[PDB]
């Protein structure tokens, strides 16, 4: 079984962090902004072998046909801000209605992620987000890419609403 993630946010929030995290263990201080790219990484969840296929949104904001049809094949998106940046936070509805679009469907897996938990200068309460994610149906997981925290749990929780999509 294969399952194609995609994670999207704004710069900085720690997409790639997360995506090398996942893949390699290991957390990435500099990962050129500029890196555009898919990883696949065959891991075990709830039993179930399967292969990970996750592509890290990077580049620039630009909307080609050709980049709506690499974001379509997207079966469960993660949709990542950072704690400690309003802006991020503020973006997640921009992320939401471009799923929306490309996949013409509001029955969507996609998972909120709150990253860089790790850091003290927070400016966006967890209750604004868990609201959020109430509001849109779909789960919240708190993440640090720093200190690994919350990164099984945000992957394989977006793993769980496809096969949920699924079974529909
Ligand atoms: C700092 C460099 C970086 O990580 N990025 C992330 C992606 N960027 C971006 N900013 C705003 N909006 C978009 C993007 C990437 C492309 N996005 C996009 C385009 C077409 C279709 C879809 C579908 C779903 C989600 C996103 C989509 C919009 C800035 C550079
Ligand atoms: N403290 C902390 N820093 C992080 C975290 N995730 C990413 N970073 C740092 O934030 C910066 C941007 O991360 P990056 O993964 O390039 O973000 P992207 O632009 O969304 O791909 C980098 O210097 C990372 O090391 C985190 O959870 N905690
Ligand atoms: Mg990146």
């Amino acid at each position: 079984t294969e399952y194609k993630l995609v994670v999207v946010g704004a710069c900085g929030v720690g997409k790639s962090a997360l995506t090398i995290q996942l893949i390699q263990n290991h957390f990435v201080d500099e990962y050129d902004p500029t890196i555009e790219d898919s990883y696949r990484k065959q891991v075990v969840i709830d039993g179930e072998t399967s292969l990970l296929d996750i592509l890290d949104t990077a580049g620039q904001e630009e909307y080609s046909a050709m980049r709506d049809q690499y974001m379509r094949t997207g079966e469960g998106f993660l949709l990542v801000f950072a704690i400690n940046n309003t802006k991020s936070f503020e973006d997640i509805h921009h992320y939401r209605e471009q799923i929306k679009r490309v996949k013409d469907s509001e029955d969507v897996p996609m998972v909120l992620v709150g990253n860089k938990s790790d850091l003290p200068s927070r400016t966006v309460d967890t209750k604004q987000a868990q609201d959020l994610a109430r509001s849109y149906g779909i789960p919240f997981i708190e993440t640090s890419a720093k200190t690994r925290q919350g990164v099984d749990d945000a992957f394989y929780t977006l793993v769980r609403e496809i096969r949920k999509h699924k079974e529909k």
